[PDB]
């Protein structure tokens, strides 16, 4: 799997900041 452009998403998202 690549599962690599997620994690470019959920990290911005685990302190987005809302």
């Amino acid at each position: 799997g690549p599962e690599a452009s997620a994690f470019t998403k959920k990290m911005v998202e685990n302190a987005k900041k809302i």
